[PDB]
Formats: structure tokens, sequence, C-alpha cells
């Protein structure tokens, strides 16, 4: 009976349909994508064989007594209701385009709501495709694709250990080529010694030796009760499906798994999972709390739902999943990012006349994965983004912080307009 009651449409917060229904002279319904690629895995599909996704799915309900018997009159009672995204069209294209050729996923997201203003993931797919046989393209690798984040999780043990008034940014800490922690070997990238230098400088340096000393020192309940509450271990999403971001049980943690997970490299062998292990909307939303003095959103998709005829049935509010760490943490935290950019491993996302911050990681996955999020305007941020560039083949280093950059600025001119 359903191919009969027309679906609500799927339009862009700057008025660009994605989906649409249409009547048939048969009187049934044909689901139609305009710019059909784009946004394709957050707008998602109902298909068969390659089964439901995104929006179409999430917002099911929403998009779908005497008359219900008779199908003649399914067409003129009940239509869908429309949903309006957070995504623009323009930094949608924005990080669509700085994801061809490559393997991977970028969100940007507005750090004082959550809302996700971008959001994309490669290879992607058209509609017209799903018609079709394919295989990876169906993938969510925004949300639906777990990673070692490696080095971009060093955040969280900055954090962790200025917020528990554990150190400082100009603590020093020794910083050597290798270290043995817990029995085993840690290194830094390289083998390279850096002496004794201050935590800003390991931080911006992403000295792993350094690092792990403070992840040791922090202990294991700690260091997963603040990565968890940046959101690890919750289905990030008011409004569509993130899978949760992984840390161990702090019991069955050793001292070498610990130092090296504070790193962002889930080595753990126990029951519970190794970790961490993290999406790339989990990464944003650790920058989200970082830029927005501590507090962390829960990020969302959909701005309103529209009546069939235009009106505004609801909107969607920002919510908090609680203060990840204090106002004052959070400024520590965005100061060492902004090093990271000025003069650290993240000098590729610099953009000549804007502060950008963030924070740089490479997982060894012989391929590796860049990472990288980030934030702008350092003073005052309106923007948030997180990449991964997957290498595969290839070696992709300091590529997610040139993607990181070259997106930031231009999401802030599409801003500006
Ligand atoms: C975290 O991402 C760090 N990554 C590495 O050190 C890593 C290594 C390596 C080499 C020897 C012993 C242990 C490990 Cl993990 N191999 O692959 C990567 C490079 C640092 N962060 C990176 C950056 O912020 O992206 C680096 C490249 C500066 S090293």
């Amino acid at each position: 009976k359903s191919a009969y009651v027309q679906r609500g449409a799927i339009i862009t917060s700057d008025g660009v349909t994605l989906a649409e229904s249409v009547k048939q002279d048969d009187g049934t319904y044909v689901r139609n994508y305009p710019h059909d690629g784009m946004a394709s895995h957050t707008v998602g599909y109902i298909s068969t064989q390659y089964g439901t996704a995104g929006i179409e799915s999430s917002m099911n309900e929403t998009l779908t007594d005497w008359r219900s018997a008779l199908y003649s009159m399914a067409g003129i009672n009940t239509t869908g209701s429309s949903v309006v995204l957070t995504i623009n069209s323009q930094m949608q294209a924005v990080a669509e385009a700085a994801l061809q050729g490559y393997s991977g996923s970028i969100v940007v997201m507005d750090p004082s709501t959550g809302a996700v203003l971008a959001k994309a993931s490669s290879p992607s797919y058209t509609h017209a495709e799903l018609g079709t046989i394919i295989e990876s393209q169906l993938v969510d690798r925004t949300t639906q694709a777990l990673y070692s984040p490696g080095s971009s999780f060093k955040t969280v043990t900055l954090a962790a250990g200025i917020d528990t008034h554990k150190t400082t940014l100009d603590t020093t800490y020794s910083a050597p080529g290798t270290m043995e922690i817990g029995g085993g070997t840690i290194h830094n990238y390289a083998n390279e010694d850096m002496g004794t230098i201050p935590l800003r400088e390991a931080f911006a340096r992403s000295s792993n030796t350094a690092l792990a000393q403070l992840g040791v020192a922090l202990g294991a309940d700690n260091l997963v009760s603040y990565a968890r509450a940046f959101g690890y271990g919750t289905a990030l999403g008011q409004d569509f499906s993130t899978t949760p971001s992984l840390m161990p049980n702090p019991a069955e943690m050793t001292t070498w798994e610990l130092a090296w997970a504070s790193c962002g490299l889930p080595v753990g062998e126990h029951a519970s999972p190794a970790g961490p292990q993290t999406t790339v909307m989990q990464n944003a939303v650790i920058a989200a709390a970082i830029a927005n003095g501590g507090v962390v959103m829960n990020p969302y998709i959909v701005d309103r739902v529209l009546s069939p005829e235009g009106a505004v049935v609801s909107t969607t509010s920002p919510k908090s999943l609680g203060q990840a760490v204090s106002a004052d943490t959070a400024a520590q935290v965005r100061e060492a990012m902004l090093g990271v950019v000025e003069s650290g491993t993240g000098m590729g996302a610099r953009v000549p006349g804007v502060k950008i911050a963030g924070k740089t990681g490479t997982a060894d996955v012989g391929n590796f994965n860049s990472f990288f999020i980030g934030f702008a305007p350092y003073d005052h941020p309106t923007l948030v983004v997180s990449v991964v560039i997957e290498g595969n083949g290839e070696n992709v280093l300091g590529y997610g912080a040139q993607v990181g950059g070259r997106v930031l600025a231009q999401c802030l001119n599409i801003q500006a307009l």
C-alpha cells in the first residue's frame, strides 16, 4: 500500500533537495535523488539488496482508521513530512572535493551545537549505482568504521592530564627515541631523541615516549573515564547511527597497553575490546568539546521537520553529553593544539591570515592512515573538522592536516557569505 503514499523530501540547510518522491501515472511514487552522489551515505537509501542507511532509514518513520482499507485513498489523505538537514551543500561539496582520489572521510561540525555541516565518506556511490551490482563504497567511514586514532588521541590524554592537575603545558618530559615502559618498548616516530622538552612541545611534535609517560601517570581508570566523558562508549548522533568508539575495561589493562593506548594505539589482549578504536565523528566530537569550553555536544544532522505544505513540525535542540573537562583545561588544550599547527606536525594545515589549531596523527594499519582534528578560528571557533585519509598502498603522511586546513579555510569563507 505504501508505494501510493508520497514520501517526504530530504533537503539541505541551504535549500538543495537531495531526495524526493515523484508521482507515477500508475498512482505509485518513485524515489528520485537530485544531485545524485552528494552526501550519499548521509541521505541514504532503502534497498533490498544493499540494506537501509542514512536519513532514509533513521527518519523513515517521519518521511513515511477507515480509509486505510482503500488503496485508492492512500494518495489523498497523508503525505510524508520533509527533513531539512544541518548539512550545507557548499561545505559538503568542499569536503567531497577534498577526498577525490582518496579513501577516508571528513566531518565538519559546529562546535557550539554539534550540528553536522558536512559529512563525507570516500569512495562513494550514486543511487543510480545501487540498481546494479557493486561491492568498500557503501561503508560510511564517518560513522560506521572504526580506526586506530593514533596520535590524534593524545588530545584526550593531554586533556585528562591537565584536568586531573597532574601536569601542565610547561612541565618537562624526557622524550627519548626509545623507552622501556611496562616491560615493553615505546618509540618516537623514527626513533627521534628529542631530549627533555615541555609538554606543549612533546604534544606539538607528537612524541610517543613523552605522552605515554603521561598516560602511565594518569592510569587506566582516568584514561578510560576521560575517553568516555568525551563520548567513547556512546552511539553518537541524536538522529543518525554512529558505532560507539571503544576503550578497554580499565581493570583488564596492563601498563604497556596503557602506554600505547595513551598514544592512540590499541594493543590490548583481554576479554574487553582493545582501544582506543574511534570513528571520525567521535574525533570531531572531541575537537568540538575542546573548542566549546569542554562541553561535549551530541551531534545531529536534522535541523527541522517540515509538514507537506511547508510548516515547521519540529526543530532539533542541541543537547549536551556533559562537561568532559573544565573550561580552564579546554583553553590549555586549545593552546597546545595551536602549537601543533604553528610549529609542530600540523603545519600543513596552516592557512595564511587565519589561526587554525589541531592535532594530527598517523597509525600503522605496510599501510597507514593519516588523521587530523582541528578547529577555527583559534579565538572564538566556529568550525571543527575531523579527517581520516587511508593510505592503502600509498604513503599519506601529513595528508589529513593538509586536507583539514583546506576544508576549514573554504568552509570559513562559506560561513562568511
Ligand atoms: C602518532 O600518531 C605517532 N605515530 C607514530 O609514531 C607511528 C609509528 C611508530 C614508529 C615506531 C614505533 C612506534 C610507532 Cl606508533 N609508525 O607509524 C606512525 C608514524 C606520531 N604522530 C604522527 C603525526 O602526528 O601524524 C607522527 C608522524 C609525527 S609520529
